[PDB]
């Protein structure tokens, strides 16, 4: 079984680095902020053996047919905001309208950089937030880790519950 994951939301939130914490257990201080990417991870969620495929994303804002297909085969979408960044948790409608464009589609609303004491965005905000959207809400922290396998196994098991309907 296989379960395309794509990885979305502002610059610098922290998508690369929850990547990279998902795929190599390590935090990553200056992963390339211009570059999209995609990586494979097998793992084991509630007695399934999985194959993620991560897709990070990243470059220019731009939309053609072609980027709208690419993102059409995504099953599933992290919306990454950083809790330090109240303009990344503003844009999460924009990335939440583009996935319906393109695409009940399986997501998952992550508050990055848990860690920080620095704090502008509200943990009751983002809760509403994903409670009006009807998808979980998971706090992380690609630094300590925190949170960073419950937002992917998350994600599998949303898409899980599309694939029953
Ligand atoms: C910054 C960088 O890597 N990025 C910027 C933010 C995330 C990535 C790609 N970019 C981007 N930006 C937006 O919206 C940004 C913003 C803020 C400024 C004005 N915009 C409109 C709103 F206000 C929010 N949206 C993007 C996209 F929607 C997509 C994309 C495109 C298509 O065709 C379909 C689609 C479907 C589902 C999606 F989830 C997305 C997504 C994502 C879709 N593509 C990119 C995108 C800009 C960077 C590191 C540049 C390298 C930097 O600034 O230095
Ligand atoms: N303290 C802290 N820093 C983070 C966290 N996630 C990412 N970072 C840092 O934030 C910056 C942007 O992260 P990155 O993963 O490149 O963001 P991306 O543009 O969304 O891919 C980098 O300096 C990362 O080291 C986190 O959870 N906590
Ligand atoms: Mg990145």
């Amino acid at each position: 079984t296989e379960y395309k994951l794509v990885v979305v939301g502002a610059d610098g939130v922290g998508k690369s680095a929850l990547t990279i914490q998902l795929i190599q257990n390590h935090f990553v201080d200056e992963y390339d902020p211009t570059i999209e990417d995609s990586y494979r991870k097998q793992v084991v969620i509630d007695g399934e053996t999985s194959l993620l495929d991560i897709l990070d994303t990243a470059g220019q804002e731009e939309y053609s047919a072609m980027r709208d297909q690419y993102m059409r085969t995504g099953e599933g979408f992290l919306l990454v905001f950083a809790i330090n960044n109240t303009k990344s948790f503003e844009d999460i409608h924009h990335y939440r309208e583009q996935i319906k464009r393109v695409k009940d589609v399986p997501m998952v609303l992550v508050g990055n950089k848990s860690d920080l004491p620095s704090r502008t965005v509200d943990t009751k905000q983002a809760q509403d937030l994903a409670r009006s959207y009807g998808i979980p809400f998971i706090e992380t922290s690609a630094k300590t880790r925190q949170g960073v396998d419950d937002a992917f196994y998350t994600l599998v098991r949303e898409i899980r519950k599309h694939k029953e309907k």
